[PDB]
């Protein structure tokens, strides 16, 4: 995937803009489609006959390293687009972060 | 994460659905929730001032490995869940499995 909350809301100038635009599209370019060959073997150890929890474990294992090039590629670009912005607009983006992490410390913002 | 397509337009009996719904509600409470010390670690990676490639990827690996532990449990819960279904229901979870899948090597529903 390639959806991030990072940069909800920071105030962009046009050409930041574009830049960023183009920096996810050729990150987007990059990341291959969803690997429906792993999701059917999955599926078919979920339903075997003779449930089997260390196949189940390896292929998880094996779909995991993929997410983490995947993670690792991610977080590469969103640093490249942070070092876009100024120092004012970091610490913006920063305390948005902040704040989103608070509401998982929260239990007022979910009862 | 416990939400999955699996059971979609599945017509369950009450005592069935009873089931299940308790099979999830237990999978949920031993769910830990998000990780949010972790998602605050990579957000100070992808922000640093030395941007550190190996330490971004020695944490998406420890990431990676509570994920693993989750998908594993969860295939355990929706393989239980599978085995209340009589082979008529799991024909057709099967044909619809196979149908969404079809979705992703089809080009022409993405045009």
């Amino acid at each position: 995937s390639t959806q991030s909350h990072m940069f909800d809301g920071i105030s962009l100038t046009e050409h930041q803009r574009q830049q960023m635009r183009d920096l996810m599209q050729q990150a987007r370019h990059e990341q291959p489609p969803v690997n429906v060959s792993e999701l059917e073997t999955m599926h078919r150890l979920v339903t075997a006959e003779n449930f089997d929890e260390n196949a189940v474990r390896a292929q998880a294992e094996k779909m995991a390293n993929e997410q983490i090039a995947r993670q690792v590629e991610m977080a590469k670009v969103r640093n490249q687009m942070y070092r876009l912005l100024t120092p004012e607009q970091q610490a913006v983006l920063n305390e948005k972060h902040q704040q989103r992490m608070e509401q998982l410390r929260d239990v007022t913002q979910w009862q």
